[PDB]
């Protein structure tokens, strides 16, 4: 294809794509389509002469809408929002335009030095302490990340290596291995799968803290575990804790935790992948007190900050623990600026090796939206959670298991676990709207999220009745 | 932004982008901006009010476009190429609207089933063994990594928890730490540095096979770093074999490393990142053979297939490696059909949890040019290469170190590394064409790449008049 035929089929993708948003409420939230849908559908193998581009629109209608679980329906209340705004959809195209594969700094100059600005804005709208911001002075920065889950092993393994080589210092003869077999590293019992991931990647014990009736990690349980873990012999070396957990966005007290990490030497983490957007707000920053004692921060803006994914906004007090680790200078990826303090190689402070212009979706989006747009954006979401929560509140039937807080309601029928799963079946049977459950201890409870950016009070509403009906049908046929 | 405006500026980006692709050859292909040259032209925080769209275009030529190295202006010719095709970008536009975060299977299943077959038919354009090849028979699957990095790292890390089972299965005493220390990977003196990072990260020993004077691995020299490792109590369990070389794009014998590997227990990694898009011709096929003994392959379709990063297709012999190590079934990402053979969730195929719909993108290039004109834009560059060499090898004052084959050419002045240096900072100071070098040994050679979709007979002369002449005011200085 030219660019003359791309002027007229990109203009056509345009319409599609605002068709598609200005009826999805049209759409059926979750698809009724069984696994293996879509092999017989296409065929075996790929075409040897060019097919037509209505073809493959007609193909998109006809076989991948019906196996679409639409995210940015209002009717999705199942796990967290994504991100969809349009201006990051603008700069997307402009990003895949430029095509630049920003490994280096000479690989394409804005677009390292545009990200590490748009780190510094993020900051700076979340109020974060200083010591986070790469302003050309200063020993931190920021950087995008694929994910929070990259972001959280990156930590770990930043963690790891610092670890190593001061036990190493302490004792030269001491092994790698001998010092793997004793790192242990910490989370809550209501964190991301990502944490325990990263610990198998790592080759490092993880142990989770146990938390309080608010369901978040204090001082006592910390200070319990390590006293356990060091008299048998562990060291502990890394520590997530979680601001707006999966499970009922609860919050670890870093007030707490951090001067204990801190004593410990223990490399503090933090996971604020959902409620790090809505620390833009000053009614919702003082969450966020603590994180002056972590060593890094991370928050998905590609979650609740309108900034499609992937987009991973993740800061660190010292550059050099992660520039440092896992550091390689092949003479093709050299360039005569590497040296220079302005400018940095995100390649070190990532998995990967490539990446692409994402920090142009973060500036498009605080641009067309402001500062204020997006504060508006998160005070709604949140005014639309506690008006779900009204709802439960005024049905003795139900109850509420966790202070709702940040746009996520945990509800459940009051009595067996058997009763809450049969009602969460029969919602996702019916498929008018997509919830997704979770487990706080042995209790089987249903979680209600705020996701869609064209969510309204009406459908929060209609949602509310078609619990409350499918749940009298579900109590009755408890009592036969 | 609603979508009635997204309609309006969404077409104005079609343009912009169309308009920046036909007059790239009007843009210098490297910068002349210096580091830290974004920072003073952007204000210090984020606006409060909204920004204009058209504040924001003009900001992309003024302050964003200098600072921006063309890898798609036809005069590029560093590293390797990357994908760029208006089919790709289309189905980019497609991927952010319909938004998925395709972690699991009920999460999209568009996502997932769509990418599985998308894997099929690469894998049968490639002509790969039936065992990576999963068509809902067969223990092999393919998945779309982020990057080969990426993917290299995932292949260690299910061979490290291979090889811990094992070794714990015959002494069950043995502690995973005692393993690491006796664990050693491979990989030859001219792999990429994702190999040396991925054992860095997996806490595991690397070492460098000696590579032949084509710069290629050869079973002598693995038998005799096996035979000095294991007298050491080092234990062999990883191996990267490269084909097309980063250096030189040079390619290791599978057929000679590979059974040996499977005699070893060695799990036997292909990195063909650049070199596998070629395989889809029939005359460069033979280079592919061996993937046989391979218990996994990855290759780049984001450098030489029109699929635009990120896109990295991976596959394996068997799904239950990578999908039975690191595994995590948390009640929030639980759904009903994960025990369907037909389908799977590619969470455990990656680091990452998240995922976005990339599959589109492999759909819409393949069907929109076809096999056979992939194999046409491939054969286009060859004979571009080919072209470049005989102007290398019409002047004495050249050497071409190594056999070109697949798009690169390595040059050199006869005579010292100083000369060969002075020559490059001429060209990468005139900025009319950019190259990247390398290291053969103790030589500096310079690298020749085709890169740009649009790159034709015409520039590739111009440049090499442009080198010449350089080369003659080079040579002139050293005599003085
Ligand atoms: C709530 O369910 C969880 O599995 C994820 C789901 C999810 C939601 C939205 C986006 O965009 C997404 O990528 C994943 N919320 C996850 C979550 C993560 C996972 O981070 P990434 O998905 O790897 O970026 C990490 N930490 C916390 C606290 C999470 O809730
Ligand atoms: C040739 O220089 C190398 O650093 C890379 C550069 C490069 C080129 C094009 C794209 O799209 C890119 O992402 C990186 N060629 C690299 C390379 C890799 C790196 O894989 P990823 O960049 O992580 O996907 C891996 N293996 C080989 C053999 C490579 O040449």
């Amino acid at each position: 294809m030219n660019a003359s035929e791309f002027r007229r089929r990109g203009k056509e993708m345009v319409d599609y794509v605002a068709n598609y948003m200005e009826g999805i409420e049209g759409r059926q939230v979750y698809p009724d389509v069984e696994p293996g849908y879509l092999r017989p559908l296409i065929p075996a193998a790929a075409p040897q002469e060019p097919d037509t581009f209505e073809d493959i629109i007609n193909d998109v209608e006809k076989i991948i809408m019906p196996g679409v679980t639409h995210w940015h329906s209002p009717y999705f209340f199942a796990y967290f929002p994504t991100a969809s705004s349009y201006p990051a959809m603008l700069a997307d195209m402009l990003c895949g335009a430029i095509g630049c594969i920003g490994f280096s700094w000479a690989a394409s100059p804005a677009c390292t030095e545009l990200e590490t600005v748009m780190m510094d804005w993020l900051g700076k709208m979340l109020e974060l302490p200083k010591a986070f911001l790469n302003e050309k002075a200063g020993e931190g920065g920021g950087v995008i990340q694929g994910s929070a889950s990259e972001a959280t092993l990156v930590a770990l393994l930043a963690a790891r290596t610092k670890v190593i080589h001061r036990l190493q210092a302490a004792s030269p003869e001491l092994t790698q291995a001998a010092i793997m077999e004793k790192l242990v590293a910490y989370s809550s019992d209501q964190a991301h799968s990502s944490v325990e991931r990263a610990g198998l990647i790592g080759g490092v014990k993880l142990k989770a803290i146990p938390s309080d009736g608010n369901f978040a990690m204090r001082a006592s349980a910390l200070q319990e575990a390590l006293e356990r873990d060091k008299a048998a012999g562990l060291i502990p070396f890394f520590m997530v804790a979680t601001l707006g957990t999966t499970t009922c966005c609860s919050f670890d007290n870093l007030l707490e935790v951090g001067p204990i990490c801190n004593k410990e030497d223990i490399w503090l983490h933090v996971d604020a992948a959902y409620a790090g957007s809505a620390f833009i707000c000053p009614e919702f920053r003082h969450l966020l007190n603590g994180v002056e004692f972590a060593d890094s921060f991370n928050f998905n803006p590609h979650k609740w900050l309108l900034v499609n994914f992937d987009c991973s906004a993740m800061w660190v007090k010292k550059r050099t623990d992660l520039t440092g680790a896992f550091r390689l200078d092949p003479t093709y990826l050299k360039h005569s600026h590497q040296d220079s303090g302005l400018i940095t190689d995100y390649r070190h402070w990532q998995i990967p090796l490539g990446r692409r212009f994402r920090s142009l979706k973060m500036w498009f989006v605080f641009r067309m939206y402001g500062v204020k747009g997006l504060q508006a954006y998160i005070r709604k979401h949140v005014q639309l959670s506690h008006e779900f929560e009204s709802l439960v509140r005024q049905d003795p039937r139900f109850e509420i298991c966790v202070e709702v807080i940040l746009g996520l309601v945990c509800f459940r029928l009051k009595g067996s676990n058997k009763v809450n799963e049969a009602l969460l079946q029969r919602i996702n049977s019916a498929k008018k709207i997509h919830l997704v459950p979770c487990h706080l201890r042995d209790k089987f409870v249903l979680r209600f999220a705020i996701c869609s950016r064209t969510v309204e009070s009406a459908h929060v509403q209609r949602a509310w009745e078609h619990i409350k009906e499918l749940a009298a049908d579900v109590l009755r046929a408890e009592r036969e």
